[PDB]
RNA sequence: CGAAUACGUCCCUGCUCCUUGCACACACCGCCCGUCACUCCACCCGAGCGGGGUCCGGAUGAGGCCUGAUCUCCCUUCGGGGA
């Protein structure tokens, strides 16, 4: 089961955030879909490593942050 | 025998430093305020009581000193004079 969901690759990691330290701001870039080069910044939970992917239920949302 | 998870944050709990304000420095378990109650102190407002000064009046007012009459006494130069 993988639903409608959009991969997208991390390019540069920024500053981290949560409450606790736990999410890490970061930047992506999205490899399927429509968007096929858009970069986009999110809040992903756990670790990463550049060239890690992360996928998406949606590319609209584009949280920001310091 | 033998892992999971994170490779971070200050959210909670604590510590360290810097900065700021402070009526604190046995140092916030700090300092401190007023009412009420208890003891004492002197100080007002004073009912009341009783004196003593002082200004206005009213009345009486001792006494002395001026004078008029009258009386008595003594001196008389017969003029009066004195008490």
């Amino acid at each position: 089961m993988s639903d409608e969901g959009y991969p997208a690759e991390v390019i540069e990691i920024v500053a981290r955030t949560g409450v606790t330290g736990g999410v890490t701001q970061v930047k992506v870039r999205i490899l399927e879909g429509r968007d096929k080069g858009r970069v986009i910044r999110r809040n992903v939970k756990g670790p990463v490593r550049v060239g890690d992917i992360v996928i998406l239920r949606e590319t609209e949302r584009e949280a920001r942050e310091i």
